C-alpha cells in the first residue's frame, strides 16, 4: 500500500468535474430568496467542506485501487461522482428541486455503496468516507427541506 | 465472464449523464445556432449516447475483474464525471467555450481509458473505440459551434 501520485492525481482531477459546477455558479437572488432551516450554513463553508471531501475521497480511492478485488467498490466510487456532478446544475441551474432531489437520494445510496464496500476492503478507505457519507446526509437534507420550505413551479413533464 | 452486478453498476453510473440529456433536450436556442456542414439529424444522438452507455459498461465490467485495473477504472470515473458535466455547461448555462474546455478534457479522459482498457483487456479497448470516435466529433461540434456563432455572448 502506497501514496501512489498517478492513482491520486486521477481520482483528484476527476473531482475537478463536479468542482467545475460550483465554479460555474454565481449569486443568485433565487438561492438567497429561499427560506432556509436554523442549520444552513453559510455560502462560503460549502467551497471549503467540498475542496476537503474531495481529497479525502480520492486518497480513499487511491487506497482501494491498489488491492485485488476492488472493482464493485471503484464501480460503486464512479456512480458516486458523477450523481454528485449532476446534482449542482439540477438544483442550481435548472432550479428542479424536486428532480435534485432525486438525484442527490441516488448520489447518497452510492456514496453509502462505496463507503460499505470500502471498508469490505480496506478500514482507513472506509474511515476516509464518512465525514463524506455524514455531509452528503446533511446535502440531502437542505435539498428536502429546501422543498418543503418554499414555494416550487412545475418542472417540464 | 459476464458479472451482472458489475455491469449493472455501471449501466447504473450512466444514468447520471443521461439524465442531463433527458432534462436538457436540445433548446430552440440550439436549433437556431449556425451549424457545421456535417451536423448530424437530432436523432443519432440519443441513438449514438445509449449505445455508448452500453458499450462503456460492458467494457468497464471486464476490466473491473482483472488484477491491476485500478488505473483503469480510475480514468474510467474521470471520464464519466467530465461526461456528466459536459450537456448542462453546453445546453444548460450555454456556456459554449467553457463547455469546449470541458469536452477536451472528456476527450482525454476517453483517450487515456480507452489505452488503459487495451494493457489489460483487448475487448474492452476495442468497446471504447467509437467512444473515442463519438467524443472526438462532440469536440468538433462545439468548437465548430463557437466557431460558426463567435457574434453570440454566449460563445465567447
Ligand atoms: C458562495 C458561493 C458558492 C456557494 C454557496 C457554493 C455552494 C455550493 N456549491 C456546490 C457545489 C460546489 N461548489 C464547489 C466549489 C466552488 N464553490 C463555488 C462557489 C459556491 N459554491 C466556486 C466558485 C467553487 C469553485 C472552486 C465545488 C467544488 C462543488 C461541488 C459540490 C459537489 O456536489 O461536489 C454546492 C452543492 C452541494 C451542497 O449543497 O453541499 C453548493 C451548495
Ligand atoms: C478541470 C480540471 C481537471 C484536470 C484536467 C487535466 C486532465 C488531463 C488528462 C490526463 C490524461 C492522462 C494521460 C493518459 C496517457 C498517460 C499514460 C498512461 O495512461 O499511464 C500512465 C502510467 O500509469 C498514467 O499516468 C497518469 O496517471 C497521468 C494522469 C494524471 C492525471 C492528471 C492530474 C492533474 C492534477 C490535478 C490538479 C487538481 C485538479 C482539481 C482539484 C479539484
Ligand atoms: C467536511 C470536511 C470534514 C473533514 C475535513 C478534514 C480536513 C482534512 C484533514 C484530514 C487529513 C486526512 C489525511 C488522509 C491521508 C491519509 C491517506 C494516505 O495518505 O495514504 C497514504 C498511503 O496510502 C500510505 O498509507
Ligand atoms: C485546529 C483548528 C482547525 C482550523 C482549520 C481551518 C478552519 C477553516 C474553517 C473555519 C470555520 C469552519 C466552521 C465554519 C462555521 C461557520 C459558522 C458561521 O456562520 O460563521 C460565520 C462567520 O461568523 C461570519 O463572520
Ligand atoms: C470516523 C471519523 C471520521 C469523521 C472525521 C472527519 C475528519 C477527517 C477524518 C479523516 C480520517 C483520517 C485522518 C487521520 C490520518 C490517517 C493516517 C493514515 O491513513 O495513514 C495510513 C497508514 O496506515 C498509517 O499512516
Ligand atoms: C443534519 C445532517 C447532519 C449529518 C447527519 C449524520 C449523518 C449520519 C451518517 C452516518 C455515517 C456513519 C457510518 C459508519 C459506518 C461504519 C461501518 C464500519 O465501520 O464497518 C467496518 C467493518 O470492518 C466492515 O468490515
Ligand atoms: C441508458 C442508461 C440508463 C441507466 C439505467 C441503468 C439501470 C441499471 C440498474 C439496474 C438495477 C437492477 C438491480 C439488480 C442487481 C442484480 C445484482 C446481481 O444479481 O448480480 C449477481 C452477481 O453478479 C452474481 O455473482
Ligand atoms: C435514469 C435515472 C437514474 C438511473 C440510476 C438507477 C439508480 C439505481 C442503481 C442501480 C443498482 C445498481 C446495482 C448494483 C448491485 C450490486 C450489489 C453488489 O454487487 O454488492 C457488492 C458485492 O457483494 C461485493 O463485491
Ligand atoms: C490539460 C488541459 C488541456 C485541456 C484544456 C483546453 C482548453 C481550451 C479551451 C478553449 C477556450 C476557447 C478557445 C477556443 C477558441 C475556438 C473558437 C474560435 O475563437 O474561433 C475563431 C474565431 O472566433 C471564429 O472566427
Ligand atoms: C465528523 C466530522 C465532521 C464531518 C462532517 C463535516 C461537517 C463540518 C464542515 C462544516 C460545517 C460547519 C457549518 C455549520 C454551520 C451551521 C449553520 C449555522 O451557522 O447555524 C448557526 C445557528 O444560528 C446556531 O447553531
Ligand atoms: C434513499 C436514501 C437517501 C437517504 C438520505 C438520508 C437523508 C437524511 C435527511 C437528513 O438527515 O436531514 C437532516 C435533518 O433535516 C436535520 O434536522
Ligand atoms: C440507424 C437506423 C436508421 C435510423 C432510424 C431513423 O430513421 O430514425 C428516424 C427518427 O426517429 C425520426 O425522428
Ligand atoms: C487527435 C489525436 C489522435 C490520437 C488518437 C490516439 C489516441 C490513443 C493512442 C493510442 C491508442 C492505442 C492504445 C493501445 C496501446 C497498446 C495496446 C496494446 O497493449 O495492445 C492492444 C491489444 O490488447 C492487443 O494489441
Amino acid at each position: 500500500m502506497n501514496m501512489d501520485w498517478a492513482l491520486f492525481l486521477t481520482f483528484l482531477a476527476a473531482c475537478g468535474a463536479p468542482a467545475t459546477t460550483g465554479a460555474l455558479l454565481k449569486p443568485d437572488e433565487w438561492y438567497d430568496n429561499l427560506n432556509k432551516p436554523w442549520w444552513n450554513p453559510p455560502r462560503w463553508v460549502f467551497p471549503l467542506a467540498w475542496t476537503s471531501l474531495y481529497f479525502l475521497m480520492s486518497l480513499a480511492a487511491m487506497r482501494v485501487a491498489q488491492l485485488e478485488g476492488s472493482g464493485q467498490a471503484l464501480a460503486f466510487y464512479a456512480a458516486q461522482l458523477a450523481f454528485n456532478t449532476l446534482w449542482t446544475p439540477v438544483f442550481f441551474g435548472m432550479k428542479r428541486m424536486a428532480t435534485a432531489l432525486a438525484v442527490v437520494m441516488v448520489m447518497w445510496l452510492f456514496v453509502a455503496a462505496t463507503m460499505w464496500a470500502f471498508f469490505q476492503l480496506d478500514t482507513w478507505a472506509g474511515v476516509l468516507f464518512v465525514p463524506y457519507l455524514i455531509w452528503a446526509t446533511a446535502t440531502t437534507g437542505l435539498n428536502f427541506e429546501a422543498m418543503r420550505l418554499n414555494w416550487n413551479r412545475p418542472e417540464a413533464r
